[PDB]
């Protein structure tokens, strides 16, 4: 559904068609202008940052699994005549439908018997799925994957690619996969008895030599080297795919470009009636384009496991029964062209669509593992609630919805409960440690990380125990709209830190609440500043992520009693356009203000610009206004005349409109 | 754009059609006649300067180097039919319009794959940017750069073109470039896959034997010896160039006169109906094709770093789909032929255009240099006030109509968001002194330029120091349509100062203000007076400039607050009318009047004389057969112009919206 | 001032040169101006009771 997924995205964002993506890293952001201020009883230190980049990091790499489960058949596409008033195939209108077509006399009776189970094999996501995988490994196939190279790093903790993704060869992404060819046979019209267990589609005119070699390659197995995120692990869909088409298959071509891939998935929607179909494919996609790279060294627990990814088997038997689609399909909702015709325009705008979903999940997920078991609404029971439909499993794309609306706060709506795509929610409810492993670069690593080891030399390969998920992604495209005071991500916020002259700069937070306001604030102002604990006798640094520089509570990676001791004549100023506090005295007032907002991108460390048209919000009226209007200036030439003025010179003609 | 910097112009002046340059520097100005009345408390006196000529100086030296970038596409020329209601391209209409027009039906949705992919980058902006190029090199084609040549010379310091220009030999103009060919092949109808990464353009009959070298060269790698404007760097745009001609193309001659490069453009225009790409490259020349030569020493800061000019891709996709360019053409305003039909009448008159616009560009950054960097509108964020459109990037051309807007006072309008040309403010944007080197003439130079070596020999090469970058250009054609108190470019001024006691023979000038309206005064009475700064200890003198015979602040050279102590006694007599008087006494009252305006220009120290006869006006009403004015203004670039707010302080400059 | 110029200030006017370099011994703060003209110098430390 595009339209759910475009409502997302921020109002300052104005994005154009084509992006030119030349790397595995993206960080999408934005500049804001940050009036700082410290106000105490000697006097007030104002400062401003004029251009404040808050980033979040997304690569395109992520190890995924997929697996051919069974799923509900979608109806929309076949001819509205059949169907009953309630909504299901009236079998008796089928046979009446059949008797009265273009077929052969004595398969009538024989095709008629089989009715029954065939015509509820109608489910061609799977298809549309790897030929959309297709069509972008083609586009974006420059970008490279080493194998040495950094997942994170954050100066005391380093984890490299070989760590999370043995069995990993480094090859370009055009180089990653090659694809066998399944067989692409013709339909026998008069055949006798139609075989089950091989999917039939239908065609317009001739299958073209550059078609057979797609629709060989999409169904078939995907067996990468490298772990890239449009390229994971894919079963065999089929072996044989029977195409009615009178006018004969052409033998494979052997080679396409990436327009071509568009040529075929346009033909196959239009000859099967296949629109919600499509829909589903571009949701499932939407999730599994682009993964997170973690904001923490400890977040990096939920990409340890390889989540599943649920393909519907493909199933289709319009290539036996071509009578029964025409001009006149039964469908559900009007704006059932919609998601399709948002894609045929503008290809590129999948990759803002997918971060603007992945972001509103990872955020939620975030203060979803902060609730105890014993509540209403919980880890293992927050999907059932929310869901008012009547699906087959609550996973794939239910879970990663129910998110969304949780996030924005509004109905989402789709036309068939479909249950297929990614499961995200899998480390959360299994509720146990995860171990994560480790490269450490300095030798006093495990004050602040719960490491295993006690004391470890540099360059020794180490484990960090971590129980509770911390946040993988900070809120930026959602900033501000449905705002909890976990994240803090307001425009005006303020702080007091209340000591007296007889303490010598040592203060306790007994509230842990405003220990987070304190711990953040003075990071936007470049100040790192120490805590220790009282009670266990650990340590907290403010300085604990370089994208967002926030400081959320989940940082501490310790639930206990709060006691924390900050000594504030031990604090150093880091960054630049920074204020500074040389030695107060009395109560702290701390406080900011975020004014406008402008969208930027950076790739390699250089701007990533967008480029060509302005893309608009397509509506059903907006074409269907144009089929209204049918051009009906009736197609004849009429040609109009020009007199001929003469004027002083004479010499040259001069001509007039009337 | 013909009708804007047409505009520029003042209303006096008004040149012929031809004008025969034939050397690489022009002066150009108007003798007026002032008629000055002074009064003191020892009495009265009035006098009248018959001829006074007042006159800029520029060249065609200027160190320029091309990068290919991407663009917004240009969506003018395309049918009618494929747009929708509102200003936006439907891909629904696209595949109608295909079908009509054909019998062959089976390539309607190939066709339809690869135009919904290249109609989104459509440019031939680039292509018209170097035919232009061409047309002048062969023109202007005995113009003589000597490397041990002056650029600059005062009597104290001069600047060689050895400096500025290092890497360079002498040579003349045709004698600068050896231009390479692209292969221009024939687009065989039949072909059904475009060949990416290749451009196809449409022709009127056959391509002529001459027509073939010049769209050769014009796409080839601009390789130049000698540092010539319209000879500058350019990368190769393409390799190859396809020509849908019905007749096949004649192979290249080697050799082409200035007259049959019209005759290409021309044809090239109306065939693709590129009328908007080709006002883009008419502006885009205009500011390259000449370059200020410096009023003093210190304003060649801004030649030393070789500013980018920013050329678009070359795309087009006209070649293979004939069908979408039709005879009823999509235009967004009524005027779209102006600056073709302007330029192929009259194309001498980009000199006097080109003139106007670098004129307008380098006064208002004399003003936008003195703003102080802690307001509202400053030298960072000027331009992204100003523009009310959505760009890829405020670079190129909005960085110079944003300047133009700013000088003239009224809102500048293009129908597309085109960032293309060259960007100047790259020396005004860094906190760092420039280190422009210089030539020691007198021994007594370290005492007027701030020199690193305080003690010099006549032939000695040593560098001075440049903080703030003073005014490169005064305002001769721009005179008084808006006065500012710092050029003080009046037509009437009274002028009032009190004189300082003259205790020895020296009086002590505490105030900028005061001591800026004495100087002055004494200038237009032609009294050569010489003060000394006291902070710094460096002799400043009033005649700095010759050729406008006006006083700017900033021929003190230092930034910053001061006191002068002016020499009374050695008041030299160097122009004296009956109005000049060597002892002021009290308050100093001077009343001109400038009247009787006559444009005047110089090249190679001879009257140059306009030939030809009188250009008479073409211009196109804001109708030819609209109705109602469908405004559509969400896509239309807006640049709003900015009023200077005169303080207390003079040496500061702030901007206010109006 | 400006921050074109880098701490150095003129004070054209004789009474508001009095009351700054007056406040600024209020503050403890030891000021040592010079005179442009004549090349002398002056301390706002110039007395040790008022």
């Amino acid at each position: 559904m595009s339209s759910l997924l475009n409502s997302l995205l921020p109002e300052y964002f104005k994005p154009k068609t084509n992006l030119n993506i030349n790397s595995s890293r993206v960080q999408y952001g934005f500049n804001a202008r940050i009036d700082m201020q410290y106000e105490d009883d000697s006097g007030t230190r104002k400062g401003s940052r004029p251009n404040a980049f808050m980033s979040n990091t997304v690569a395109f790499i992520g190890n995924y699994e997929g697996i051919i489960v069974d799923d509900i058949p979608i109806l929309d596409g076949l001819r509205a005549d059949i169907f009953d008033t309630h909504g299901d195939l009236d079998m008796g209108l089928v046979e009446d439908a059949l008797s009265k077509s273009t077929m052969i006399r004595r398969n009538v009776p024989t095709y008629t018997a089989y009715a029954s189970e065939l015509l509820y094999k109608r489910n061609l996501t799977s298809l549309f799925y790897n030929m959309l995988r297709l069509y972008y490994i083609k586009k974006w196939g420059s970008i490279k994957y080493e194998k040495d190279a950094i997942f994170y790093d954050n100066g005391h903790a380093c984890l490299l690619n070989r760590q999370l993704f043995p069995k990993s060869r480094d090859a370009s992404l055009e180089s990653s996969l090659s694809l066998p060819e399944a067989e692409i046979a013709m339909l026998d019209p008069g055949l006798e008895f139609p075989e089950e267990d091989v999917p039939a589609i239908l065609w317009h005119g001739r299958v073209s030599s550059r078609a057979t070699c797609i629709l060989g390659q999409a169904c078939s197995e995907f067996a990468p080297l490298a772990p890239f995120s449009i390229a994971h692990y894919s079963p065999q869909l089929t072996r044989k795919l029977f195409v009615n088409a009178p006018a004969g298959i052409e033998p494979s071509s052997g080679r396409y470009t990436h327009e071509d891939v568009k040529d075929a998935i346009t033909i196959l929607v239009s000859a099967n009636q296949a629109y919600t179909d499509f829909e589903a494919a571009y949701l499932m996609l939407a999730q599994t384009l682009v993964s997170p790279v973690p904001r923490t060294a400890e977040a990096s627990a939920w990409f340890i496991n390889a989540g599943m990814v649920n393909m519907p088997t493909l199933s289709c038997a319009n290539g036996y029964y071509p009578a029964l689609t025409n001009v006149n399909p039964y469908h559900r909702l009007d704006t059932w062209k919609d998601t399709l015709n948002h894609w045929v325009a503008y290809p590129d705008m999948l990759f803002y669509h997918s971060v603007a979903m992945i972001e509103s999940c990872y955020v939620e997920l975030g203060n979803v593992a902060r609730v105890s078991d014993s509540d209403a609404i919980n880890k293992y029971t927050f999907t059932e609630l929310s869901v008012q439909g009547r699906p087959v499993m609550n996973r794939g794309i239910i879970v990663d919805l129910t998110l969304v609306a949780m996030r924005t706060g509004r109905e989402i709506s789709l036309p068939y409960p479909v249950s297929c795509g990614l499961t995200r929610t899998d480390a959360l409810l299994q509720g146990t440690e995860i171990h994560v492993p480790v490269v450490v670069k300095d030798i006093d690593m495990p004050q602040y990380y719960n490491a295993i080891d006690k004391d470890v030399i540099e360059g020794q390969e180490t484990v960090i125990k971590v129980k509770q998920l911390p946040p993988a992604m900070y809120p930026i495209y959602t900033y501000g709209i449905n705002t909890t005071e976990f994240y803090s991500d307001h425009f005006e916020d303020q702080v007091q830190v209340e000591m007296a002259p007889i303490d010598n700069g040592k203060a306790v937070f007994n509230d842990a609440r405003k220990f987070s306001k304190f711990m953040s604030i003075m990071r936007m102002m470049g100040n790192d500043v120490t805590a220790t604990d009282l009670v266990t006798g650990r340590k907290v640094s403010n300085w604990a992520d370089n994208s967002s520089g926030r400081f959320l509570y989940t940082d501490v990676k310790y639930e206990g009693q709060t006691a924390f001791l900050v000594d504030m004549d031990t604090v150093k100023a880091r960054d630049h356009c920074w204020v500074s506090i040389v030695d107060p005295n009395g109560t702290m007032n701390l406080s900011y203000k975020m004014t406008n907002f402008r969208a930027a991108m950076f790739s390699r460390n250089k701007p990533l610009y967008m480029t060509g048209g302005s893309v608009r919000t397509i509506a059903t009226g907006n074409y269907r206004d144009a089929a209204e209007r049918l051009r009906a200036m009736d197609e004849t030439l009429r040609l109009k005349p020009f007199k001929i003025t003469e004027k002083l010179d004479f010499r040259v003609a001069a001509y007039a409109i009337p």
